[PDB]
DNA sequence: GGATCAGCGA
DNA sequence: ACGTCGCTGATCCG
């Protein structure tokens, strides 16, 4: 039934108040200088539509914007933020925000407009955004009024929803979280993502010209070994063209057929020369097409930065999400696909880049909430829990251990606390199942203490349905109950992974806040570049880097005293790659 | 277009 | 039965 608003072809006092609920329409998915398609106003004086042509250059508006004591109510203020930044234009005054709201209150929900966040509250005076733009080759902005009258429903939602939104955070002790953490967090990001990071492109070319070099030698080679024509992304066909061409034993299968996963091709490798250049073709293949090209294919032409939006209410566990592209996912493990950090340089010229981690925290943070006596005592010491177990998964002696296996034993870590049964461990390390089962037993003979954290997480989700991280964060899980045996136990998994994966979240989330804090009352030219959830990469000129050294570290400490000492390594250079 | 698959990161 | 949490490129298939 009709909304009655005043669609204002000019600006106006009485739209202009010191609170509002306001929506810089951005439609296009990716807000990178994305156009803004209209605007929406609801204040106590009224409910108004504003065009963006209009509005955006009305200085009166500008300032209302940019100036921090006008108040703003929205839904993903980041996204209008950072549009709005590619317009040289400022938003400021953003107290509450509906989208980060619902995330602290339910991450389940999947909130991904007003309409769903809004539904959540019995409030349904609004419709979906797919449905008034729709989606697929037919998405589009609707006529005038027809736009008008849904940014006003969502400006109107967004006024409504601020209050019974509130409440409930603030009966489940979150609503500072979302006020003083969730939504600072959210204007640093912005920022970020304004900012992006400086592509050496040039380089990154240059590199792609070798690579396709090194693949076709190494894919006509697979045909020679097969005999054949069969395309190495078939799975189907590298089953055939393999144990049934080919003749090779099945260690495993899948829901289809049987893995070809790289934990297999391995393993099957000696049985033929092809599943050893299979391999590496693979590699090659990866590194090629999903960095070299789909790097460059974001990078702009100017600027040559590339600008990756930092999703801060998706995961389902406190974690930030990055695509377009996922900067949390460049090749490290290898010395190959590593190179491909040489491209990502400082934005200024005589600048440098500094990387800063988080020693082992997840397994720090699982001390502090299991509190296993020996867990706390060892980092107490300040022990490398990744080398020692490797100096078992390899029986070396510490001196002995390399970064390539410290990577496994890591791996094993936390296989082992989050749940890993012997099969699981025994194909990883690739040893029996009675051998992987017995050095479970004496892992949890080490950290008896945190056998019990496994055990009483999973009564806890059990009884009060959710479980909680440091900063009140709390994740419901209704499978708990499930009377599917597989269903439970994914729940019962993920009762002992939420919290740990979580409260490791928060604290970077924190100690990105006092960063910013820390950077901007020191006034310093140096600012976040990226967050990969557990280690934040800032740019600054050399003369800053041995004050950075120093402040980065001790805010990253400091952020929460937990029973055990926080600890970063940090490292700095020219490239991303320099920077270690 | 979607459903698995593949491989990369924390 | 199944460690957790993500994103992107490639090809099978109606
Ligand atoms: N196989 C993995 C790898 C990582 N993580 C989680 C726990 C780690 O603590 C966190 C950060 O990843 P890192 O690679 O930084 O691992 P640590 O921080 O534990 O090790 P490092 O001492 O190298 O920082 O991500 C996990 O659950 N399972
Ligand atoms: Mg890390
Ligand atoms: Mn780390």
């Amino acid at each position: 039934a009709k909304m009655a608003f005043t669609l204002a072809d000019r600006v106006t006092e009485e739209m202009l108040a010191d609170k509002a609920a306001l929506v810089v329409e951005v439609v296009e998915e990716n807000y990178h200088a994305a156009p803004i398609v209209g605007i929406a106003v609801v204040n106590e004086h009224g409910r108004f539509f504003l065009r963006p042509e209009t509005a955006l250059a009305d200085p009166q508006f500008v300032a209302w914007l940019g100036d921090e004591t006008k108040k703003k109510s929205m839904f993903d203020s980041k996204r209008a933020a950072v549009a709005l930044k590619w317009k040289g234009i400022e938003l400021c005054g953003v107290s509450f925000d509906l989208l980060l709201a619902a995330y602290l209150l339910d991450p389940a929900q999947g909130v991904d407009d007003v309409a769903a966040a809004a539904k959540m509250k019995q409030y349904e005076a609004v419709r979906p955004d797919e449905a008034v733009y729709g989606k697929g080759a037919k998405r589009a902005v609707p006529d005038e009024p027809v736009l008008a009258e849904h940014l006003v429903r969502k400006a109107a939602a967004i006024w409504e929803l601020e209050r019974p939104f509130l409440d409930e955070l603030r009966r489940n002790e979150q609503d500072r979280l979302l006020v003083e953490l969730e939504q600072p967090l959210s204007s640093i990001l912005a920022e970020m993502e304004f900012a992006g990071v400086k592509v050496d492109t040039k380089r990154l070319e240059q590199m792609g010209k070798e690579l396709a070099e090194q693949l076709g030698t190494v894919e006509q080679r697979i045909y020679e070994l097969a005999g054949q024509e069969f395309n190495i992304n078939s799975p189907k066909q590298l089953g055939v063209i393999l144990f049934e061409k080919l003749q090779l034993p099945v260690l495993k299968k899948t829901k289809t057929g049987y893995s070809t996963s790289a934990d297999v091709l391995e393993k099957l490798a000696p049985y033929h020369e092809i599943v050893e250049n299979i391999l590496h073709y693979r590699q090659l293949g990866k590194l090629q097409s999903t960095y070299i090209e789909g790097l460059l294919k974001v990078v702009r032409p100017d600027t040559k930065k590339v600008h990756t939006i930092f999703n801060q209410a998706l995961t389902q566990t406190g974690r930030l999400s990055s695509t377009e592209p996922n900067l949390q996912n460049i090749p490290i493990r290898l010395e190959e696909g590593r190179k491909i950090r040489q491209a990502f340089v400082p934005s200024e010229s005589d600048w440098l880049i500094f990387a800063a981690d988080y020693s082992q925290i997840e397994l720090r943070v699982l001390a502090h909430i299991a509190e296993d006596d020996n867990l706390m005592e060892a980092f107490r010491r300040d022990l490398d829990i990744h080398t020692k177990t490797a100096m078992d998964i390899f029986q070396v002696s510490e001196d002995e251990v390399t970064p390539n296996m410290r990577r496994q034993a890591k791996a094993v870590n936390f296989g082992i606390v989050y749940g890993i049964s012997d099969y699981g461990l025994a194909q990883n390390l690739n040893i029996s199942r009675k051998e992987a089962a017995e050095f479970i037993e004496r892992y949890f003979e080490s950290f008896p203490g945190v056998k019990r954290y496994m055990e009483n997480i999973v009564q806890e989700a059990k009884q009060k349905g959710y479980v909680t991280t440091l900063l009140h964060r709390r994740r419901y899980l209704p499978d708990i109950t499930s009377r599917n045996f597989n269903v439970r136990s994914f729940a019962e998994r993920m009762a002992m992974n939420t919290p740990i994966q979580g409260s490791a979240a928060d604290i970077i989330k924190k100690a990105m806040i006092d960063l910013n804090a820390r950077l901007k009352e020191e006034r310093l030219q140096a600012h976040l570049l990226l967050q990969v959830h557990d280690e934040l990469i800032l740019e600054a000129p050399k003369e800053e880097m041995e004050r950075l050294c120093r402040l980065v570290p001790e805010v990253m400490e400091q952020a929460v005293t937990l029973r055990v000492p926080l600890k970063v390594d940090y490292h700095y250079g020219s490239t991303w790659y320099d920077a270690k």
